[PDB]
């Protein structure tokens, strides 16, 4: 029907992002489909989804850093195995979540 109280979608990214360990290999971020305003903001076409960045640290010295977007539905996988070169993950976390939206590209050039 209709509402009068119209708020916008003030939302964080990782607000709405949830880590699955069944998710891949190691793991990956589904969509909180329980917060009503950040389904809204993919909804209207404010964001594409969710623009995250994280860095798989592993016992090799070396880090994954990958960066997907969690959409409702679409799932985000963290780029990385338990063990890679046989060296286990042994930590994970990188950057701030960000809403992605899409741009429309002219080329000039």
């Amino acid at each position: 029907g209709g509402g009068n109280s119209e708020r916008p979608p003030s939302v964080a990214a990782g607000e709405c992002v949830t880590f699955n360990s069944k998710l891949g290999e190691i793991g990956g971020y589904s969509w909180k489909y329980s917060n009503d305003a950040c389904n809204e903001t993919v909804a209207k076409g404010y964001a594409i989804g969710v623009a995250m960045h994280r860095t798989v640290n592993y016992e090799g010295g070396y880090s994954i850093q990958s960066s997907g977007i969690v959409k409702p539905g679409s799932d985000f996988i963290m780029k990385g195995g338990k063990t890679y070169k046989g060296h286990k993950k042994v930590s994970a976390g990188g950057d701030t979540p960000y809403w992605y939206k899409l741009e429309h590209h002219h080329h000039h050039h």
